[PDB]
């Protein structure tokens, strides 16, 4: 037979290689929720199924017009699979370009948007743009107002996306985005998770819900299951990656740093990285478990930090001027032999983003002994500065390593 089938399934390996492509950039966009890099544009990505098309519109007139004209082979058992190929391709194209607040409070208006791939080849000029519905579903649902927009293509833009600017209203929904399509087959989309808050108490666990969702999750999700015990090396890059993030900084977190996290996370004293590279951290560990002492969750806590760090420490922890996780263990370890008024700057313990001046100070003895300034929160430090208050004591003088505090502040 003439049979060279082998082209068609060429197309078929060609177009499971676009959807991981496909697949790969929605991966990168949910992890770009976590304030990461991404920044990668659809258009690319659609010139890659438009050729996709343009190699099945080739292969559909060569077979019914065939030389060797064998039946079912060269016909149904061929035409079938050229058939898949479109129908799966097309529905891998519906998706969200722009993505809904995960964080959605109840009331305020939304922006929203999704792109189709394959419109400029199949919506023209004569044909009617289809409605998109925005419905919210919930977990259960996924498993299957202002939400009617039409998909519009654009000339001097070359796309079919549709915007919906206006949108108004441990519980992960997410809005489906539908049309109406012909050739009559159908297209959806289904969003993130979002967790709806009503603004009366507090979104903190919301945001670590979606923290944990967009960072530790599969390519080959069922809406919306997530890993619960992630090994800490993982946690360590996420929490790096949100700290550089929310903060506004280049300069994040070192092996230092995570080990004092661990230390923290685990309520465990061991010293070496070793002994927690390789290591379960539960969500219950992360955002359910209350510290060891204190009334707070560790995201409770590296939240506070976050705060305090990108609103009033922006600047001080660029400079490098900030160890900020540090252990008491360690502090006292640099610190104690240095001269007098030797100082360093970390994060307070007991309460919720705090900074505190620890430094060293003549016991009543008259040996060295490590005393803590009261922590500044960003209320203190809306008030007077990190730096003017490093100034008015004047007990302090260098900041740890032999550095002038003027020159360094």
């Amino acid at each position: 037979a003439m049979l060279l089938q082998e082209t068609t399934g060429e197309l078929e390996a060609a177009k499971a290689l676009v959807l991981k492509r496909i697949q790969i950039w929605k991966r990168q966009q949910q992890l770009a929720g976590n304030g990461a890099p991404f920044e990668e544009s659809l258009a690319p990505l659609q010139e890659r199924c438009e050729s996709l098309v343009d190699i099945y519109s080739q292969l559909q007139q060569e077979v019914g017009a065939a030389g060797g004209e064998l039946e079912p082979k060269t016909r149904a058992s061929l035409t079938g699979r050229l058939d898949e190929v479109l129908r799966t391709l097309v529905t891998s194209c519906f998706l969200v370009e722009k993505q809904p607040p995960q964080v959605l409070k109840t009331q305020t208006k939304f922006q929203a948007g999704v792109r189709f791939l394959l419109g400029l080849r199949f919506l023209g000029a004569p044909a009617k743009p289809p409605l998109v519905r925005a419905d919210m579903v919930t977990e259960k649902q996924a498993r299957e107002i202002n939400n009617t927009v039409p998909l519009e293509n654009s000339i001097p833009g070359n796309c079919c996306s549709a915007l919906f600017k206006n949108l108004l209203l441990e519980e992960k929904c997410a809005v489906l985005f539908s049309a109406s399509f012909t050739l009559p087959i159908q297209l959806q989309a289904l969003s993130l998770p979002l967790v709806v808050i009503v603004h009366g108490n507090q979104d903190n666990n919301a945001k670590a819900t979606i923290l944990w969702d967009n960072a530790f999750s599969e390519m080959d999700r069922v809406p919306f299951v997530v890993a619960e015990r992630v090994p800490w090396e993982k946690m360590c890059e996420t929490l790096n990656l949100k700290f550089m993030a929310e903060v506004g900084t280049n300069r994040g977190l070192l092996p230092e740093h995570f080990l004092f996290l661990a230390q923290k996370i685990f309520n465990d004293n061991s010293l070496s990285m070793e002994a927690f590279q390789h290591r379960s951290v539960s969500w219950s560990q992360f955002n359910k478990e209350i510290l060891l002492g204190r009334g707070f969750t560790f995201w409770q806590w590296f939240d506070g930090v976050l705060d305090l760090t990108k609103r009033c420490l922006r600047s001080y922890w660029s400079d490098r001027l900030i160890i900020g996780f540090i252990s008491k263990q360690y502090v006292t370890s640099l610190l104690l032999n240095e001269p007098d008024g030797t100082f360093l700057l970390r994060f307070s313990d007991s309460e919720i983003g705090g900074i505190t001046i620890a430094h060293v100070i003549r016991g009543q003895d008259g040996s060295p002994q490590i005393e803590n300034i009261q922590p500044f929160s960003a209320k203190d430090l809306s008030i007077r500065s990190l730096g003017d208050r490093i100034r008015d004591l004047a007990q302090l003088k260098n900041l740890y390593p032999k550095k002038p505090k003027d020159e360094a502040f």
